[PDB]
């Protein structure tokens, strides 16, 4: 019809940018005892135009070079007493101090690092990185709209031996899988649940009490366990563990990646390999995921 | 143009690698696991696969899979480096075209659960807090060689770490420092040579303790480090100092500089509060020390 | 006074250094194991007390012979196996025991050696600290183990001071950075119900972990600002070390080793000369036990 | 009644006993210590203390403490046989009214720790595996002569031990056995005479595994013993064999019996399994050897 578009034919659907690994570690001293937080942070921005996408004008830009700056000034002001009220406070910045702002999302990941010990004492200047699991924490707001508070957990990799089964599923010319009663359960999750605009709490002690719920609930009783019919039943398990103990909770997702481990066929070999020698299958691999949410909070939306 | 006669074989190696299972074993209701990666590597006696497209000689790799999961399955996993040596046994002892084998294993950092200091029979989390590997090799009519390590060890402290008294020259600009952070990623191998009078897993977690105190120095002071280079040095003396079984120690030092970032222009004062990690790029300092009295005794 | 008037707060009986040596035989060479026990029981009634009935009784003949009899039957694997087996014994056994403890000392033989090869069936007594057990159970609760270590006697020259005490007027005890200190120890841990391991090898590791902790690395060692300090630095070490330990009682009796005055001899002691002081001498006792296991009982 | 004319003194002696000290010795770090008891005994070439109440020529035994502590300060102690022969010398050089001195001492057995192979510098373990003591005496104008010996050193072997074919009459109910557990506790002395041209420390190691060698038989089968008494004269022929510094040995033997307990009562066989040692009473064998040529010598 036309030789080409205009701004006219075309609906901008989203516009967004920001600063992505802005990576520093704050270090806290009372007297000779150091204290760290290292952390990773992505802050993005969705402007009230989009001038420097359609004029080529950049006048009402803010440089991710500023984005950054801002970052390590608040740090340096407010420390870090969590991430999630860190995200808070870079959000609140944002918005107050931006009349071009729409729109702001600050994630946060903290690096793995615990002091160091020696026989029970901890040490005052040395740590070593355990990333048994990352913490991270995910603040957004809409321009007059709620400060909204998400914390999580990710590459957090949980394995039992037993009390693990995938039967009675659909059956066609296609499903070669055989029924089995055991297996080895080996995931690797993604948890991340939403405190909606609540505040009123300890931070670093809910997330503490999601990451108890999520091991107990994946293990079972340390004395027997207990039998996962599917990963898809144990990663409900978790969600409803989550939501009956922590009661800031709204909202959890929860991503389960599974690696099946084959009992190796040794009869070729001489061998019979009774769930002895179990190789782990990497690619391809199976993936679950549900979101959960209160009917009260939902319906308070 | 050019043949055989003009051209020399300096080296051919072969072998399977990345060959990961875990070994289960069960105590009634309480199981317990070692997962594992292994690579083994051969030398051959002759060339013919390479020279002349004759596999008459050559032991697929497929083999080498096929030998390291039933030795698994027979033998159990009592420590990775029993597990190497009874690979590099099993190649020597049973192939007469075998010059040399090398088994390289590490671990899977899995860590059993605790719920209320209680273990849980058969539930466990992954853990990296440094990985555990292992290396034996053997040439025929030579000794079976052992070496244990821990790598992708992530050590910081905050203070206690200057570099300072350097030499001078016209592109020298790094000021002297007796305050710095020191960050380093480490990868320390040991050789026991021939010895294996001793328990393997109580010794391995010795030498991780000589490198994390050695590093950090007491807990209620800690220690002055001059350079990563000294630091070094203090964790290969304290291991020497205190594991006998020890002969020769390589460490190496992958540091990361954390920045006190300049907020002058920003309308802030910055005392050691905020600091900046470079990545790349990036320094590294490596040492060998060995026994005069082991390698002298090496005829 | 009548016994109505009369509260009866505790009875106990039983027999004392029950001594025999179990002798073990694999072909030409000889194992053994020599042990002292004591095995005390309550009753549920206290007729033989009371009333001059002995109907209830089981004479400390029987407990004797039932001592040497299980040996002969069950052999000794550890002495807390032993202690267990003997413990477990009266409860099925004796309806009229309410409650059980046996304690068990080793005697310390070791095998001789002649130019590192060891010897069949000779043995010398090398007292380096005195193995022990004990285990109670009462009638349809727990049955509860304990190993120690008591009599060791450790010394290290250095790396020990006493400063910074509390001072009135009848302290004259002047700040010390550099003495000697001497401790003979009583150390005694609880395995609580957990029974799932090899008791020798645990014993072993907890013996290393008080005689390493006490005494600090062998190249430079580890300075003790008090015994109680030193006390604590043992327990956190057996603690952080053994997870089969739940509670850990450690005593440590300390000897004073005075730098003698000579100048009145016409000579200068430059640490070089120190009597032990015996009597009198100072103890200090700490049990510290696992949180969560203290909960799990209450 | 009686007077001093009626009575002869036929001894007068008195002394300073358990003196105890610890001789600390420093090369850089590295700590050694000799901790010891010692005594030192007098007899004094007059008795006007006892006849007269005249104290004049008395050395107060105070005074005998303050002079081994001044030549354990002075001297070092390289052996307790070099420190016992400069006590004595002391005194006999040092006053006329000395008779006869005679120095015991004995080492306090500690041991330096080691920690996985490595010797620690400063830190040392009570081990009492049989307790080092010597003796040195010299009557004035006569020989200084110096003994070693090793006593409460314990030694046992469960075979390769019998006794019979002894002496029977109407009170003797002892059986004939070929096969018994072979239990003593050694008190074993021996006399250099006036010789000191050796290495005292490697002399008495070479003499304790002489014992230890002859007690036990070599490793692999042991050897067969007739009696107690033949165990001590085949220790003390191995030490006169191997060590020609030793001109007389004294080996006391004190033996304690391992009864098999007849369980046939208790419904059980008892095939040398369950055996109960008796400490009381208890039998003793004693015999002093000497060289022909040192004993003629004199
Ligand atoms: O638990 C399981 N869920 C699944 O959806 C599935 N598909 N293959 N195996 C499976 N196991
Ligand atoms: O400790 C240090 N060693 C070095 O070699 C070096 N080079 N730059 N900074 C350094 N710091
Ligand atoms: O370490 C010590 N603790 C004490 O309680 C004490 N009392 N006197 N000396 C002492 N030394
Ligand atoms: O060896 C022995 N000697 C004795 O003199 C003796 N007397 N009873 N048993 C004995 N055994
Ligand atoms: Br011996
Ligand atoms: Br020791
Ligand atoms: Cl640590
Ligand atoms: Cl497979
Ligand atoms: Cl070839
Ligand atoms: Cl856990
Ligand atoms: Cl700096
Ligand atoms: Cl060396
Ligand atoms: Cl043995
Ligand atoms: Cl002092
Ligand atoms: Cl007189
Ligand atoms: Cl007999
Ligand atoms: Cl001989």
């Amino acid at each position: 019809s036309m030789s080409q578009v205009t701004i006219k034919d075309i609906e901008v659907l989203n516009c967004e940018y920001g600063k992505n690994t802005i990576k520093f570690l704050r270090l806290h001293r009372e007297g000779k005892k150091h204290f760290v937080k290292e952390v990773e942070v992505c802050t993005h921005l969705r402007l009230t135009s989009a001038h420097e996408y359609l004029d080529g004008n950049n006048s009402f830009v803010i440089p991710t070079d500023t984005i950054k700056n801002i970052v390590l000034v608040l740090a340096k002001k407010n420390g870090i007493s969590s991430i999630e009220q860190f995200a808070i406070d870079i959000c609140k910045h944002f918005m107050t101090t931006f009349c071009q702002v729409a729109y702001v999302k600050t994630y946060i990941q903290e690096v793995p690092w615990q002091r160091q010990y020696q026989n029970g004492v901890p040490h005052i200047h040395s740590f070593i990185l355990v990333p048994d699991g990352i913490r991270f924490c995910e603040a957004e707001q809409c321009r007059n709209g709620p400060l909204v508070v998400c914390a999580g957990i990710k590459d957090l990799k949980l394995m039992k031996t037993t009390q693990s089964g995938f039967e009675g599923f659909y059956r066609n010319e296609h499903t070669t899988l055989p029924e089995r009663n055991d297996r080895i359960l080996c995931g690797e999750f993604f948890c991340k649940w939403s405190y909606g605009e609540c505040r009123d709490f300890d931070f670093d002690c809910i997330w503490s009490k999601v990451r108890e719920c999520i091991l107990e609930a994946f293990s079972g009783p340390p004395d027997c366990g207990e039998y996962s019919p599917s990963y898809q039943r144990t990663v409900n398990c978790i969600q409803m563990c989550v939501l009956s103990r922590v009661p800031q909770v709204q909202v959890i997702e929860v991503i389960l990646n599974n690696n099946f481990y084959n009992v190796v066929d040794m009869k070729a070999l001489g061998c019979t390999n009774d769930k002895e020698v179990l190789v782990p299958v990497e690619t391809p691999y199976g993936s679950c995921a549900c979101t959960l949410g209160r009917k009260k909070y939902l319906e308070a939306q």
